[PDB]
């Protein structure tokens, strides 16, 4: 915001992506697909989390045979999730046997290089396209640079060797994960396939190699972009590359939608990837799915205890109230609070959020004052500070959501 | 990688900072300063953690005392960690009052919205900087919009009015703090602190504004910049935005110190923004910290439990043998190993590691390859594949990093 570049839309169910709508967050399953019990759960689960699309793996006969009985148990709870089947070198073959399955996905996802190899790559995914095409239904052409057609890097190898001026392997093998899906891409629109049913990717697992290849992307296409970092990784590791591998392609409005591939840790549940989605379109303000707090990080002039459970309970409390909130009061997402240490910047921050409270640090008089929009609005004092100041961002948010229109 | 912004070098004790040499990990304490037990024992926790340059708040005059005890503590360890003051509204009567305390540090922080207002703030400012002069100290000028000087904004919103097209408020906010910064820099150039003494930053707590922000500084001045997104805030959140925020600056060439503001949780150690600022640098390819994983998502493909397990031991073990390796195998902090799922991604990822595995998913037969310097090394299988690689990682470290030279 802004500006996004602009694309034509594809609908994916109900979803629509492209430049004229918000960036979608998506996850993928990592339940046996032929679990229908475990699937459906985790497709729940990670639906109630805030994934607006989830991609489950379609690797064999028998997960081809469940994917119609998970879209049917996901429609009894009345949840209309749009599901992306995740197809690898034998997905012609379980579309073609299985209509059914092709039927109840919202969406296929190739991989331009796990189709086979020769003419028999080429007519596989003209197969897969012939049938998406018969049912209305849109493609992503995803390449990865862990999956990279062998035939197509030496082809480049070979242009880039006559060169007055060569690139290093490195550049090369970018540059042909970008020709891969562009090449994919102007086959199945020249087989009739339409710009409203064609999402592209092409995926490496190192942020600056990601800028330079979305970069390229968006330049030689039209498509919407699913933009993501590959193998991430675990840990702080895996959200901090994911953040910054993303952030300077949002910026510059490339990404149409995401989805984050983080390792879970063994103790740690399938969801986090969608909460780490979540927060890298907020921080770049490109969506608002809950109020959030700016808070110090605190230092010597403030009492640490106190202050990180005050930030800690505030965090807690609005989490806690926003089903309620989401119901009454219309477009309490964009909720920012501030809870600020000490007078050095408490005041200044606080008055930039909607409602904030400026803690007493060293040197001060023991009260708290508390600004919302932009000015004073009153202090605090004794026991229970916390208690008093989420009643004022109760009271705050009744008077600044209140609904109507 | 590249290209560096140049700047001029600023010791901040021993380690420089400036666009000839590598950015620099930064952190600041949050324990009473005039603790002196308890803030040496975080200072070297801080140290020990990654942090090359350790700010600490001296704001009342038994912080100040407390200083030339703390170095001194420091020093009797063999641990010379350059120590930054913090200082805000009575700066220039501590550095006047404690010469034994401004000696102590390596470097004073001074913001230009905390030195009071009127003619008073330029003899504050004239006073410090003397001092730093007398003294051999660099100075960090850095401006925060939690402090930002109420004069200076009238000024700029009456300027803005004036135009035939008057910017927003928020962009006029923004253009203020750049312009604290620049006029105290230029100040300080025009008292006679050399350029190799100055160093600025001009913080805002959202992503987009921080990107603004330093683009202006970086085009306005030739000082090295001390980045960060202020007031970050808490677990995933504080995170991501942090990394969103400094990416887009440091693939840009922006940069030559970070921080990391984030609002520890009570049950976490005030370390873990270290750890966040080291994998930001690393993940843009700008530092090597210590060997990395990189690791796919897992899916439906593989088992999850097994996978999930592997990926932890894995990086658990990488960060065990680290001590022992940095101090056999020069240059072993650049190593990247691969840990993945299935065939589909698994053997051109590793392809792209030092060395890597590619565990059987579905439909493939139990045994597990693993690559070295782009090719295949051997195939494992059986029980214990988790330890048979890691003996191969550890012979691959032995021969790869071999010192000599
Ligand atoms: C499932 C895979 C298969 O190519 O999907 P992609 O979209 O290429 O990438 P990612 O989302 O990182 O997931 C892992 C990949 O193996
Ligand atoms: C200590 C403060 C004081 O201005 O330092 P800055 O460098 O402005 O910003 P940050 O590192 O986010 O720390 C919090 C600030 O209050
Ligand atoms: S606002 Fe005050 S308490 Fe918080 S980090 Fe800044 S100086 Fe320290
Ligand atoms: S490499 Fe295989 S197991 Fe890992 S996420 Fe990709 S398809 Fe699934
Ligand atoms: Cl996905
Ligand atoms: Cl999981
Ligand atoms: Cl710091
Ligand atoms: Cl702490
Ligand atoms: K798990
Ligand atoms: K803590």
């Amino acid at each position: 915001e802004g500006m996004r570049r602009p694309t034509p839309t594809v609908y994916v169910g109900r979803v629509p992506i492209g430049g004229a709508h918000p960036i979608a967050v998506q996850s993928m399953t990592n339940t046996p697909t032929r679990d229908v019990e475990a699937t459906t759960a985790q497709v729940l689960e990670l639906h109630r989390a805030g994934s607006e699309i989830v991609r489950l793996t379609v690797n064999d006969e028998e997960a081809a045979k469940a994917v119609p009985e998970i879209k049917r148990r996901l429609l009894a709870e009345g949840v209309e999730v749009p599901l992306v089947g995740d197809f690898h070198f034998n997905g012609h073959l379980l579309l073609r046997k299985y209509p059914k399955m092709a039927e109840a996905l919202d969406k296929f996802r190739i991989n331009p290089g796990t189709l086979g190899r020769g003419r028999h790559k080429d007519e596989h995914f003209a197969e897969m396209i012939r049938i998406a095409m018969d049912l209305g239904k849109p493609v992503r052409i995803g390449a990865n640079w862990g999956s990279l057609d062998p035939a197509l890097l030496t082809e480049l190898m070979d242009r880039n060797a006559s060169r007055p001026e060569p690139k290093s392997a490195h550049e090369v093998v970018l540059e042909a994960l970008v020709e891969s899906a562009v090449r994919a891409y102007e086959a199945a629109l020249e087989m009739g396939l339409g710009e409203d049913k064609l999402v592209l990717s092409a995926k490496v697992s190192k942020a600056r190699d990601l800028v330079w290849v979305y970069r390229e992307l968006a330049r030689r296409t039209q498509a919407p972009l699913h933009l993501g970092l590959t193998e991430a990784g675990m840990g702080v590791k895996g959200i901090v590359a994911s953040a910054a591998a993303l952030a300077p392609l949002l910026l510059e409005g490339i990404g149409d939608t995401i989805r984050v591939s983080l390792t879970p840790s063994p103790k740690e549940p399938r969801t986090k990837e969608v909460e780490v989605a979540q927060e890298i379109l907020q921080a770049l303000g490109l969506r608002a799915f809950a109020p959030e707090v700016t808070s110090c990080p605190g230092c010597g002039r403030t009492t640490s205890t106190f202050f990180q459970e005050l930030a800690e309970e505030v965090s807690r409390r609005l989490k806690e109230r926003l089903p309620e909130w989401r119901a009454r009061y219309p477009g309490v997402e964009e909720l920012k609070v501030a809870v600020m240490g000490c007078v050095v910047n408490g005041p200044g921050e606080s008055k930039h959020a909607h409602i904030g409270i400026s803690l007493p640090g060293a040197g001060e008089e023991p009260k708290a004052p508390v600004y919302a929009d932009g000015k004073l609005l009153t202090i605090l004092k004794g026991e229970g500070i916390a208690e008093e100041f989420l009643r004022l961002v109760e009271d705050y948010v009744k008077t600044r959501f209140a609904p109507k229109a």
